[PDB]
């Protein structure tokens, strides 16, 4: 039995121009390839095939392998693999939230499509139909929790956000928070954390939204409360510690919040509290009052009645209908893998992911637990961070913060196999999501017009093939113009977003396209095409 291979996995994703394909043999001298129907071509064991090149984005590569043995047996293996195109995407800050990092982009977002939530009643009760794919104010992805960048911590529940949603009316905030759990797909092996004990309902661990009400206040998550006795204690954290001492860490924060919503995933904590950052530091900064705090605690978890008009519900399902990580075993992650488009990123329910699979909280915040109205909130807006923990320090954020990935690979103290990122000390420095309104000094980062630009068949067609040059615009303003050029001649300079190039002789092409939109911004691309 001979047959042609390859060591590439199959519907491999890749973002460059082009991915050098390895080819081998089993059995033959010789082999031949046909890439996108292309005329067979002879291959030795070592030749690499430009899989992509010449190519728009977002198209699939087909590669046939075709080997005779001495029996005169005829083998084919036919692969695909996914040449991908990503537009850059507008984003906003405003520097009077006290931000000192950009928001994360790529697959997360603040605000996307400038979303600050809608003027909508939510029943607080499990049922998605309430919510929509319109109404996400931070966009996160799955597979970024810190566990995954351990050697094999994929034994321990995720504690996986995915997205953020809000909405508001005259009574109350309301918040939709997914979190996702890939370990079935991931890491089957690890039963623990692909099953029922993986519902962060299993245990009382602390989460957060963290609320910027007036802008101008900066809370570091510093805590001051009186004792019985009149006299005045600090804690770092308002959470987490014991003796003014926070011995496995917490949450500060740089970006600035006034009010924080302490909640648990069991809605069991009877110290539930909505915090306010009434009280002067030294240093100008304001801290978090044990005295002042709002009860939001259940009297009994049997009854779920919780304090002052606070509503939480959570259940197993997903709303989003595309789930994107990186789909990667443990021990193949990168540092810094969840910011770079050279990572395997997929939609999970392309992967076998189900709704079942995921967790959602409902939450309702009265309005007059943060001193606010609707007026307000359409007319100044407030700022929104949900935070997860798996007991002290922050593990995910929506919108995300690289400071819950900074130590993700280092050893928790107490049991190596996990996470330092459970007990160590993060700092938020990313905006906020903003609800209702946009700061006063927002500066927004227009994403430049562009085009993803390219041949629908792979380099390597017979002389004679007819190729359709393809291009396709984004950030475009009014209608677009193309020229289309073969070795820097014009071959075609219309509205039409495609031209036939039937090139006569073997050689090496340049191929591109020059876009022009109706207020004469440019977008270029050029690319090589071999016969
Ligand atoms: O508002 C106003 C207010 O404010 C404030 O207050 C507040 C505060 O502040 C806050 O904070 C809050 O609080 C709250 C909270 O939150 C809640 O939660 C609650 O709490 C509480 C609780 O409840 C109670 O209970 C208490 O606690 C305590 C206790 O009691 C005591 O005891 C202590 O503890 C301790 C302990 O004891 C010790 O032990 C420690 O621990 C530790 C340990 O040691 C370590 O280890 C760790 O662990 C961990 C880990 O890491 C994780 O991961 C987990 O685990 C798990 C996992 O994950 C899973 O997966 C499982 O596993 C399993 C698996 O899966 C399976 O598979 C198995 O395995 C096995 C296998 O199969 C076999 O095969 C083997 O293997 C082997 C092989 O064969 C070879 O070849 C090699 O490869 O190797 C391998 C390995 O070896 O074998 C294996 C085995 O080994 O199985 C397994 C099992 O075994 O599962 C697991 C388990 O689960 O988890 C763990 C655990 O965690 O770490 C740890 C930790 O660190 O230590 C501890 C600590 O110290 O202590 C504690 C503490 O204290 O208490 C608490 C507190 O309190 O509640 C609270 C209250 O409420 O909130 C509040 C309010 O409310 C202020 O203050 C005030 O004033 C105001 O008013
Ligand atoms: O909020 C304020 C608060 O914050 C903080 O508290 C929080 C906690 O920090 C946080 O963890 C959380 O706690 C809750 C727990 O999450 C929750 O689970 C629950 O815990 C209960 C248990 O439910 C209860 O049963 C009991 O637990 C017992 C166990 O039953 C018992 O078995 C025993 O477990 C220990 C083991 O005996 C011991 O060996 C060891 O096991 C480790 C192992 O050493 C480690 O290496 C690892 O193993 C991995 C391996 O590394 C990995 O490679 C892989 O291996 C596979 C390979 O990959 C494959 O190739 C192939 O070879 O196969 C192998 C497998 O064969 O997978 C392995 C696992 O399969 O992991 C092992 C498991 O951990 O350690 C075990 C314990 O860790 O003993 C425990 C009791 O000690 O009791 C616990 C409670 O104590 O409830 C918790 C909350 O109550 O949330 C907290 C919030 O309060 C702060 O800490 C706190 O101070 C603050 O106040
Ligand atoms: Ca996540
Ligand atoms: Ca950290
Ligand atoms: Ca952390
Ligand atoms: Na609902």
């Amino acid at each position: 039995h001979a047959y042609g291979y390859t060591l590439t996995a199959n519907n491999t994703a890749f973002s460059t121009e082009s991915l050098d394909v390895k080819l081998a043999l089993k059995n033959a001298d010789k082999g031949y390839y046909s890439v996108d129907g292309s005329a067979k071509k002879e291959f030795a064991n070592g030749d690499s095939v430009k899989v992509g090149e010449g190519k728009i984005g977002n198209s699939k590569v087909t590669l046939t392998l075709y080997a005779t043995g001495a029996d005169g047996v005829e083998t084919e293996q036919t692969y695909t693999f996914k040449k991908t195109f990503t537009a850059s995407k507008t984003t906003f800050s405003a520097k009077s939230d006290g931000h000192t990092t950009a928001p994360e982009s790529g697959y997360y977002g603040t605000n996307p499509e400038m979303q600050l939530g809608k003027h909508k009643t939510i029943s607080v009760d499990g049922d998605l139909s309430d919510w929509d794919s319109s109404m996400i104010i931070a966009q996160g992805v799955a597979n970024d929790d810190p566990r995954v960048y351990m050697p094999s911590s994929m034994h321990e529940q995720p504690w996986d956000a995915y997205a953020l949603y809000s909405a508001w009316d005259d009574d109350n905030l309301y918040f939709l928070l997914e979190m996702a759990n890939t370990t079935y797909i991931t890491s089957p092996e690890d039963n623990f954390a692909a099953s029922n004990e993986a519902r962060p309902w299993r245990n009382s661990i602390p989460m957060y939204l963290a609320l910027s009400i007036d802008p101008a206040k900066q809370a570091t998550g510093k805590a001051v409360g009186t004792n019985k006795d009149g006299s005045v204690y600090t804690n770092p954290f308002v959470w987490g510690c014991t003796n003014g001492t926070a011995k496995d860490g917490g949450t500060g924060f740089t970006t600035h919040i006034d009010t924080l919503v302490a909640f648990d995933s069991n809605n069991s904590n009877g110290g539930a509290s909505i915090f306010k950052a009434d009280t002067q530091d030294t240093d100008g900064t304001y801290m978090f009052n044990y005295d002042t705090r709002i009860p939001i605690g259940v009297t009994s978890f049997q009854a779920q009645d919780n304090k002052n008009g606070f509503k939480i519900k959570y259940a197993n399902g997903t709303k989003s209908t595309s789930i994107f990580g990186i789909n990667a075993p443990k021990g193949s992650r990168v540092m810094g893998d969840n910011l770079d488009m050279n990572s395997n990123w997929v939609d999970f329910f392309d992967e076998g992911y189900k709704n079942s699979y995921g967790y959602v909280y409902e939450i309702a915040v009265p309005l007059n637990t943060l001193g606010i109205d609707r007026s307000y909130i359409e007319t100044q807006g407030i700022g929104a961070m949900q935070i997860l923990t798996y007991g002290t320090s922050g593990m995910d954020t929506l919108p995300h913060d690289p400071s819950m990935l900074d130590q993700a690979n280092l050893e928790y103290s107490y049991d190596p196999s996990t996470s330092h990122e459970k007990e160590d000390i993060d700092n938020i420095t990313v905006p906020l999501a903003r609800i209702g309104a946009l700061l006063p000094d927002t500066e927004v980062n227009e994403a430049p017009f562009e085009v993803n630009f390219g041949a629908n068949l792979n380099s390597g067609q017979s002389a004679g093939t007819p190729i359709t040059l393809l291009a396709e615009s984004y950030h475009a303003t009014g209608d677009v113009t193309y020229s289309f050029t073969v070795n820097g001649e014009t071959v075609q300079n219309s509205n039409t977003d495609s031209c036939v190039w039937t090139p006569s002789a073997d050689g090496t092409y340049s191929i591109g396209v020059v876009a022009v939109d109706a207020n004469g911004n440019k977008a270029e691309s050029t690319k090589t095409f071999v016969v």
